[PDB]
């Protein structure tokens, strides 16, 4: 399970400060995109009030730092939950770029940056409850896909919850699920296994030469559902089954057959046998990854 | 969350190699690209190679050096154990600074999987115990501050699925050759001071079901973590995990008991750090970082 390489985006990262405050923020041409919250103290993030704090606040009042060089600021405005800072210079090192807004089960790769500084990538996906299992002061690491030379940014980070998990915003600053930067309890909401991940992960260990864990059954929809649903797995619509018929036609296996096959491994676990050279099934692995690779 | 190095220092530094049959990655450092030497073999010469007698034969115009657009020209070809050198007529300005260095079994680095010199992604692994690794001239690294630490360079792919490489001086991790014979993998062992590691990870995060009162000596933990698979513990390795066992308190005897209990009895079906399987693929030093 790879990153997409994080080169063009690493210049794109650039150190935000307000005060007290300190975050990463993605810049792009001439405006800087961060999370409206860098304009709250620790103790402002009970029940902030963004519109009074911003309109209290002069071009002056932001540090934005790229690198070592210092950018001047020339204007700000606010759009839902991401502040956006004019800057005097535009970007040398911007990408072709897109904003997008991403679906529940689809992944990105997130850069994690301190203090303005990358430190590291990961592949992720959006789990079913909006909730990225991340590892970060890395609020503003952003997350993005690429299409050869486009950079699809799809992800702010914003929140760390309770639970140990991440939340955030899409570049337009609506946050992925029910959450708000606000920091009280806000209940994560179980999560699941991504099914229709999973089957094409399987449809990957085909392809790759695995048949140890095929089988002569198959299913309806509604049954695989119900069992599905009992080991804590989403359920499958016929959406999900249609792109799989991409990958069901390669192999030459109905899309519920292989369910069948899934249903019988959470039956029966592995046998000390392996996947794709995983012990464990992996669900952060889109039709389209495999389609990719 | 596993995680690799940013890999922009690295991307600006790949480049196509193509000899006649063969394409594939080099690594453009200075005014030097660097890249596997088996690129001079067709899939012929590859049964019974003589690299002394196929380098000879080659000119400077032999190479195509291609940098995403322009095309390099190549003054000079020499070899390195395993590593083609070419010296092309330009620095790459865009090198980082860097090192060259070689790494344990166990040591971690990043991965950045080229094709055809294009950057396709990027991934975290370790230097297993029997020297392979979970496309060819693709390269591993690590970054310190602003320094990149290249440590391995893609040759072979095993008929187990699982790849082999050298130094970037071009010496081979583990008994493989750049040759077309089958080659065994040679059974692996789980990486136990990685594993003792995310234990102490787990403790200094929230999990604390697995600690235990009871401790035991090193010989006893050796015969029962053997017998499970896992690799032989050194005074080293022990060493290192000095500075996770102050931090939080639990003598590396007694950690090593908890480790001896979680392969004696399992789980009973709870999970550490969220996972029911135990994680050898983060050093010391990794967790340390985290
Ligand atoms: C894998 N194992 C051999 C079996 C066999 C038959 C079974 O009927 C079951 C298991 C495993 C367990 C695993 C886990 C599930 N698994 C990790 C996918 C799981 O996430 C949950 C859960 N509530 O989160 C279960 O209830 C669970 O206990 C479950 O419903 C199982 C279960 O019903």
């Amino acid at each position: 399970k790879m990153a997409f390489p994080s080169g063009k985006v690493e210049g794109c990262m650039v150190q935000v400060t307000c005060g007290t405050t300190t975050l990463n923020g993605l810049w792009l041409d001439d405006v800087v995109y961060c999370p409206r919250h860098v304009i709250c103290t620790s103790e402002d993030m009970l029940n902030p009030n963004y519109e009074d704090l911003l309109i209290r606040k002069s071009n002056h009042n932001f540090l934005v730092q790229a690198g070592n060089v210092q950018l001047r600021v020339i204007g700000h405005s606010m759009q839902n939950c991401v502040l956006k800072l004019k800057v005097d210079t535009a970007n040398p090192k911007t990408p072709k770029y897109k904003f997008v807004r991403i679906q529940p089960g689809q992944t990105f790769s997130v850069l994690a940056c301190y203090n303005g500084s990358p430190s590291g990538v990961y592949q992720c996906a959006m789990r079913p409850n909006f909730t990225i299992k991340g590892s970060f002061g890395s609020c503003g690491s952003v997350g993005f896909n690429i299409d050869y030379d486009c950079v699809s940014f799809c992800y702010m980070h914003h929140m760390e919850l309770p639970t140990g998990v991440h939340a955030g915003t899409d570049l337009e600053g609506n946050f992925y699920g029910p959450f708000v930067d606000r920091q009280t309890a806000q209940a994560a909401g179980t999560d699941t296994t991504i099914t229709v991940n999973v089957l094409a992960w399987l449809y990957a260990a085909v392809i790759n030469g695995d048949r140890w864990f095929l089988n002569r059954f198959t299913t309806t929809l509604n049954d695989f559902n119900l069992v599905a649903m009992k080991y804590n797995y989403e359920p499958l619509t016929q959406d999900h089954v249609d792109i799989l018929g991409p990958l069901s036609a390669q192999t030459g296996i109905a899309v519920l057959d292989m369910c069948a096959s899934l249903k019988e491994l959470l039956q029966n676990g592995m046998n000390g046998r392996t996947i794709l050279g995983s012990a464990l099934l992996e669900d952060e692995f889109t039709p389209f990854d495999v389609v990719r690779q």
